[PDB]
């Protein structure tokens, strides 16, 4: 084999699973058919889930300075996403090839191999291994590993190969999108419903901006090429009135709300992951963001299958976890399409939701929906209201400097049982290889003794204050595996 | 100039007759015109809302209907609900149709001394800012009669409203709904509505022979201005259904769309509208009729304050600034119903979404208080005591009594909760303000209760009189 994992697609779902594999010390080799990074960036920012993710791996320090957006929208009903602890509306200016770019200088420093110009072709599951085979410029070869993952964008190679079905709604409409310099357009950063469809301007930096038009009276082009910036400023001008035909045009594309998923995750040693797995109507922060979910989901799983101590059921749990919040994100998205881009038909509905969105339960469920704060997997038995969910980051009093925090010490990508009482750092010593164990003292975590969490970061075990490590072997042994 | 009467109600649907019982209430004399030569023999709504009862029972008006069933649980545009999540709350009243409504109406209001003038069909208003004239086309040729107030309780075309020049904007129709009432079928009943293949079918009971078969297909779409025939209706329940009633009695046809307009103003200076004439949508459940009897409930002794001269400053101009958004939210509602329930498969994410909403007590609460008219909160000035600017419950009193059995005069009413400092206050309002001394958790740490003669809480004491005399000079006027 040419390593024990090949990841088909370097966009950001490859990159991020290319890190968490290095991280559990999975050999892995990334592939992708373009020569070079795409150029153009289609997201402009990524989830307050994402930002969490990164940072749970010391990635976010790597873009410098990270700072969020507080206010955004559901369906265009505006709302506060500060309202859940950590919530924003997502990281600001962080464009999609800035982030691929950072997970890529991740991924090969820590041994990923990253080869461009290779385009996958045809696919080989035997059911010991995984073979694939490559056009180059060079000629064709034959790759093969382990396991095979599918991060190769909407048209997956693989899923097809794969011969998984991706079911779902067909496009109903467009959005045109013309980045244009020179213009010096006052933005509309959750877009801004006039007579005639839905107008949004976001900044690129001090002399550019992307403009975003739909129009009710367009009109499915039924084309494959993007439309061009003439056509995209016509839209722009009928409008809003304005003129941008005397900008700079930097790029034309377009989307659709084209709402799939792949029916399956995983079929024996092929796995699915990113928009190989789901695509839906991009707003703000969702569309890349559950990709990265999806990278970090099924990293240290796959690990612990190649590495022989993955728990009966463990690499199945990917399908189980990750399919449901994937079609939940597909849910909202085509919901609030509707809601705001229904026109006069759906305004009653609009006036409903922006009634609703008075009550704070309302507003935690819809910020908890589109930022992934509110993600919470099937752990067992418990109703500790922390128990399934993501360990929140929180200062740590300990040995360490003297100050630590809760997400400085997921790094490494391992298990850890945070210790806040022998006992539970006692029954750990099974899983010193798998888990880590951090003696401090962090409210989230008021009455509580320790907490065990996933390398992804969800809790999988608590102890109230008082119990020691009552349920933590059964707890250790279900997301770890056997005891050494 | 002499005057027919104070008021003349163009309307004897049960939002005019409402309005004749309140005017009434208040000494104010009443003739209410209808070009109907009897009541519609045949009842469009079957019930009305949880609040339209209360005003009913308000006024004593709940003892000739007997017992009045209500319907514990509901939904929201296909979404199930507990309408009982409200004190006082449900769907509405259980199988009592409109024709039993006016009938009751009717008989209070010309019992109270309105004047009922049938076949009188008004085609003329003139409202010259003394009076308004209005000519009446009779089988007996044309009258002109005169009043100080014109209201047009017309219906949806109301020809008061366009006289008035006011404007109905809102939504065109995008559906119809079929309706055939037929004897002797015996079919299975289906309350709620039911979705099959191609759109959607209701089945309601009328009594023992009698059920009512409302028809819905998205292959329809829009088509006249005449009804449906009973063999076009009868075809649409098979292609909904496969079952045939074609060999039943029909007795009865008719329809209704999604159109959903409100009147731009309820009041141009002595012209006012109400009911219909100041509202459509489309029927769901309790909710078309009723607005239009709160409509007429906050008017009634609004009106009659204005023309005894008494009117508060402003007085009359609350009805607008109440009502309008109130009807606003039934409008918008019952348009977010429609299309959350028969919207089909690209609504599924919204279904999906409110699904999610529902299991929170607090947007359970918000629709049903929005469907019931439990949720009213009108604009009565400073104060956060949740009771304030909402309805007065229906409480025991103490030899005993009951807070509603105290609003029947249509009066408005100090409830003083052993204290003499509200009742001492409130001694230069005694022509209007009634004082009830009775004990009775939702008056829990509090003294007294003011509530004006609609039964909405304009004032209350904290454990003295203190802005009670602000509160009776707003809503009642100046002290004697
Ligand atoms: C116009 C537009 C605007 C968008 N806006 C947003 C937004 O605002 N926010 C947001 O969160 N998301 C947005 N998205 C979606 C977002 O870009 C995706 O969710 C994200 O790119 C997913 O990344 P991925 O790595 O899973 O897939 P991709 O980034 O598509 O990566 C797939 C990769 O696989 C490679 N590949 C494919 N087939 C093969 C093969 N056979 N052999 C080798 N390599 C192969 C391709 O070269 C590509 O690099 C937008 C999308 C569009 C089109
Ligand atoms: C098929 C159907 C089903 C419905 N189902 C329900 C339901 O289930 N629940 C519900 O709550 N509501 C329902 N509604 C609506 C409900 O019937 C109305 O909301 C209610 O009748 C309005 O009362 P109104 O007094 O405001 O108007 P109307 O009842 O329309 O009364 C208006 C009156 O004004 C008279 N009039 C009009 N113009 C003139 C004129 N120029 N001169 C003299 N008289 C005039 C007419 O004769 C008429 O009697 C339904 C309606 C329809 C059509």
């Amino acid at each position: 084999i040419d390593a024990e994992v090949i990841i088909v697609g370097a966009g950001p779902t490859g990159l991020m699973l290319a890190g968490e594999l290095r991280l559990n010390n999975v050999s892995t080799i990334v592939l992708d058919r373009l020569a070079e990074p795409m150029q153009q960036s289609r997201a402009l920012g990524f989830s307050a889930r994402t930002i969490e993710e990164f940072d749970q791996r010391g990635l976010l320090a790597r873009f410098g300075e990270v700072g969020t957006i507080p206010f955004g929208h559901f369906g265009g009903v505006p709302l506060d996403y500060r309202v859940i602890k950590g919530g924003s509306y997502g990281a600001r200016g962080i464009p999609q090839s800035r982030t691929e770019g950072m997970l890529a200088a991740a991924a090969v420093e820590l041994g990923a191999e990253l080869r461009r110009g290779q385009e996958v072709v045809s696919i080989d599951d035997d059911g010991t291994g995984v073979a694939v085979v490559v056009r180059t410029a060079d000629g064709e070869q034959t790759l093969r590993a382990k396991y095979l993952v599918g991060a190769d964008g909407a048209r997956s190679t693989v899923r097809k190969a794969a011969g998984i079905d991706f079911p779902g709604t067909d496009p109903t409409m467009e959005m045109w999108l013309a980045d244009v310099a020179g213009c010096d357009l006052r933005l509309r950063f959750s877009g801004e419903l006039v007579p005639g469809g839905m107008v949004m301007v976001l900044p690129l930096g001090p002399v550019a901006q992307r403009v975003v038009v739909f129009e009710h009276a367009t009109g499915l082009r039924n084309s494959t090429e993007p439309p061009t910036f003439a056509e995209v400023a016509d839209a722009f001008e009928r409008l809003t009135g304005e003129d941008i035909r005397g900008g700079k045009p930097l790029w034309v594309s377009w989307f659709t709300d084209s709402s799939r998923q792949a029916a399956e995750y995983r079929r024996g040693r092929i796995l699915l992951a990113g928009d190989a797995a789901h695509i839906h109507m991009p707003i703000g922060g969702q569309g890349m963001s559950a990709g990265i979910q999806d990278a970090v989901n099924l990293g240290w799983k796959l690990a612990a299958e190649i590495h022989g101590h993955a728990p009966e059921g463990l690499l199945d749990t990917y399908h189980t976890e990750r399919h449901p919040v994937d079609g939940r994100v597909v849910m909202n998205t085509l919901a609030q399409r509707w809601l705001y881009l229904g026109g006069e038909a759906m305004q009653p509905l609009r006036e409903l939701l922006g009634e609703l969105v008075r009550y704070p339960d309302v507003q935690e469920h819809l910020v908890g929906m589109v930022t992934g704060l509110d993600i919470r997997y099937d752990v067992g038995a418990g109703e500790h209201p922390l128990l399934g969910r993501r360990i929140p980051n929180q200062e740590l009093v300990g040995e360490f400097s003297g100050k630590s925090t809760t997400f400085e010490q997921l790094h490494r990508g391992r298990g850890v049982l945070f210790a806040f009482d022998t006992a539970g750092p006692q029954a750990a010593t099974g899983w010193t290889d798998r888990v880590d164990v951090v003696r401090a003292t962090p409210d989230p975590f008021h009455g509580l003794d320790a907490v065990l969490v996933r390398p992804d970061g969800y809790v999988a075990w608590v102890a109230p204050a008082g119990a020691g490590a009552a349920g933590l072997d059964e707890a250790l042994s279900r997301w770890f595996g056997p005891s050494r």
